[PDB]
């Protein structure tokens, strides 16, 4: 499949956060989903160029794909 993507570094969510993020403030999002993780997670990139881990079961998170995803 991949090339050797086994030298790539990995990137993993290990707590979500708590407090729901403005649509104004999201520049991009990305999905972890590494079997190297301990679980799935979404990485919100803001507009102040901080990354965030947020849970994709919640709402407000998926609401939010679909606002970059230009809805």
């Amino acid at each position: 499949m991949q090339p050797d993507a086994i030298n790539a570094p990995v990137t993993c969510c290990y707590n979500f956060t708590n407090r729901k993020i403005s649509v104004q403030r999201l520049a991009s999002y990305r999905r972890i989903t590494s079997s190297k993780c301990p679980k799935e997670a979404v990485i919100f990139k803001t507009i102040v160029a901080k990354e965030i881990c947020a849970d994709p079961k919640q709402k407000w998170v998926q609401d939010s794909m679909d606002h970059l995803d230009k809805q």
